[PDB]
């Protein structure tokens, strides 16, 4: 089994809208996140990446899922820990890396999101917790995947 590298993903989910970020350099909407750094907890890495990529500062995040990504031709798995909060207290800010944008929950921009999001994002919206795994050939094609609802992440 391949080694895996720790990443975070953060979804700001309010009752009628969700915050996504357009990857500027790319072209898909995503939650905010990045690699976990040495010595920080996964949740603290998620808070840090939310601040760096979206400008939002939050004190706490709720873990809602974990997704492992395998890319054909790449040696490592991406082990993505997915977090969610409903509670913010500042405005998102656009950088040269991510442009944050709100979407109503009947307008989730799946056509411009990664293909795996079609499977797990509905579980997140239902307040279900999940474990997923997706194998990709390139950016567009899923060759294999698993997804399970769990009671504990
Ligand atoms: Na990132
Ligand atoms: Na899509
Ligand atoms: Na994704």
């Amino acid at each position: 089994m391949k080694a895996s590298r720790l990443y975070t993903l953060v979804l700001v989910l309010q009752p009628q809208r969700v915050l996504l970020g357009m990857k500027k350099r790319a072209g898909r909407w995503n939650g905010f996140g990045g690699k976990v750094q040495e010595g920080e907890t996964i949740e603290d890495g998620a808070r840090r990446e939310l601040q760096e990529e979206s400008g939002l500062t939050v004190d706490a995040l709720h873990k809602v899922g974990q997704i492992v990504f395998e890319f054909v031709g790449e040696p490592e798995l991406m082990d993505v820990h997915v977090f969610c909060t409903d509670s913010i207290q500042g405005t998102p800010v656009e950088s040269d890396e991510m442009r944050p944008c709100w979407f109503q929950l009947d307008q989730i921009p799946f056509k411009d999101m990664w293909p795996d999001d079609s499977y797990w994002f509905p579980l997140l919206l239902q307040k279900k917790k999940f474990h997923g795994y997706f194998k990709f050939q390139g950016q567009d094609t899923i060759l294999d995947y698993t997804l399970r609802e769990v009671d504990t992440v």
